[PDB]
């Protein structure tokens, strides 16, 4: 829950269109708008959880699905500004979904 914006106390104008003359100087019209989209998968490991399973005879474990290390290729948009390339992620699909270890341990007793 770290991803969060802060656009609620700044200039809410952002016109960028107060004329009628195109200032284009490209062969056609560029690729689109944003720079090149690169990728890089980060090590996204799994994590086993502890849940209570009354169905079991107490103190009993059950490996519904052993946790397996996954991966997520992260697409970064490097913009060449001021003669420098800045690596800033933007959008990434799940490329090797990290399988979370699903284990259900029998209920303790009353606590």
């Amino acid at each position: 829950m770290g991803s969060s914006h802060h656009h609620h106390h700044s200039s809410g104008l952002v016109p960028r269109g107060s004329h009628m003359s195109l200032d284009e100087n490209e062969v056609a019209a560029n690729v689109e708008t944003r720079p090149e989209l690169i990728t890089r998968t980060e090590e996204i490991p799994f994590e086993v959880i502890k849940k209570e399973n009354p169905n079991l005879p107490a103190g009993q474990e059950n490996i519904i699905t052993a946790g397996v290390k996954g991966e997520r290729t992260h697409y970064i948009s490097v913009l060449t500004e001021n003669g420098k390339t800045t690596e800033t992620v933007l959008d990434s699909q799940v490329t090797k979904e990290v399988i979370n270890q699903v284990v259900e341990v029998g209920a303790p007793v009353t606590h």
